[PDB]
């Protein structure tokens, strides 16, 4: 009842990419944030959770039935068909077990949200890949080939009838998946913290700047904060979450939270070129709890460094289970340009929420 659930299946490490031995989404990533949670303890004290193949039809709360066809071919493929098929997608790899795993990592999200939704866990953290937060409708991207917390959304909405999800991506890439998605849509509020340096940093697109909003009846309810300078610290973003994010958090009144819990902005990552410390996940991880009754579900996105990532995973593991708050190594002020940052995305959405006028 007051457990945190997890859950880890050997299937997440059945996949990798075959014509790319140092490929960085790769099973190792998933088996180190294993290890490192059991020799922390913190293992033993997760009620584990088993996953589950996602349905056709829970698939298609997201994504079309022609793609959802062709993603169930691969698993016949050629390594060659493979080959040729991720190629006519951006950045993207395939292998005969990557649809029977990505399938239980969707699944894996759902069992969490079962348990959460009707109080037989307080939250719950699923240690999944392939990630999803770059999925879209009809293609792969990113690494990605089903939207995990988008469809763990709308199977919250449809199965237990919640109202409204507040989706938190903290991955350092934006889940310019997850924004398509509920573009439109003002029950889904996503948030989107990421690098991007006026465009030049993937996935490259202006929809990822501060100005998109949403649209049509979804207006005020996508919030990206759009990072135009590496080296981003702790700081910086426990002031995004402070004055941003928390504020329209409970006013939006969600019921429940999903976390796009990328670790790629930790220090260390290859990819991500940020420098924030594991130990900030902790804090940010404990001001979510406030919101929703603390139902709250991080997922795995993002994040390249093996030590790093589990490390954030850790920090964040910390604060599910309701260990103190630590303290931070470099609790500095935000920097000049986070400011510049935060300051034009609550420019960007203060038409909308009453608890960023101030
Ligand atoms: C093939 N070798 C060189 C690896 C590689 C490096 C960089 C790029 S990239 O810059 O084009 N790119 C595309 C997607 C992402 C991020 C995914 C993510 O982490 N989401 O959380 C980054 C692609 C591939
Ligand atoms: N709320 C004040 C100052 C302010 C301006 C713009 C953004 C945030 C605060 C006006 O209105
Ligand atoms: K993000
Ligand atoms: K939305
Ligand atoms: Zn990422």
């Amino acid at each position: 009842a007051t457990g945190t659930g997890l859950v880890y299946v050997d299937a997440f490490t059945r996949f990798h990419c075959l014509w790319d031995a140092s490929h960085p989404e790769c099973p190792a990533r998933v088996s180190t944030v294993m290890e490192m949670l059991e020799t922390e303890g913190l293992l033993g004290r997760c009620v584990q959770v088993e996953a589950r193949a996602v349905t056709e039809d829970e698939l298609l709360l997201v994504h079309t039935k022609e793609y959802v066809e062709l993603m169930k071919s691969t698993q016949n493929m050629t390594e060659e068909e493979l080959k040729t098929l991720a190629e006519k997608y951006d950045s993207v790899y395939l292998h005969p077990g990557f649809f029977s795993s990505a399938c239980l990592s969707v699944g894996s999200v759902l069992q969490l949200v079962d348990k959460v939704m009707t109080s037989q866990l307080r939250n719950g953290f699923s240690i999944n890949r392939p990630p999803g937060h770059h999925a879209q409708a009809d293609k792969m991207n990113g690494f990605c080939m089903f939207n995990n917390l988008a469809i763990a959304a709308r199977y919250a909405q449809k199965r237990h009838r919640v109202q409204r999800v507040l989706i938190v991506d903290w991955d350092v890439h934006h889940g310019q998946g997850i924004q398509y998605i509920f573009e439109e849509d003002p029950s889904v509020l996503y948030f989107s913290v990421h690098r991007y340096e006026d465009g030049s940093f993937w996935p490259h697109l202006k929809e990822s700047d501060s100005s998109s909003v949403g649209s049509g009846a979804g207006q005020g309810y996508n919030i990206n904060l759009p990072w135009n300078k590496v080296g981003m610290e702790s700081g910086d973003y426990i002031t995004a979450f402070q004055q941003l994010l928390l504020p329209v958090a409970y006013e939006f009144q969600p019921q429940l939270v999903l976390v796009a819990a990328g670790f790629d902005a930790v220090i260390g990552d290859p990819l991500g070129g940020m420098q924030v410390s594991p130990e900030c996940f902790s804090i940010l991880t404990h001001m979510l709890k406030g919101v929703a009754q603390g139902r709250l579900v991080l997922a795995l996105e993002g994040g390249y460094n093996l030590q790093s990532t589990a490390e954030g995973v850790c920090a964040s593991m910390r604060s599910l289970l309701g260990d103190p708050c630590p303290h931070l190594p470099s609790s500095g002020a935000p920097c000049e340009s986070a400011l510049k940052s935060i300051s034009k995305t609550i420019s960007d959405l203060y038409p909308f929420w009453k608890s960023l006028q101030t």
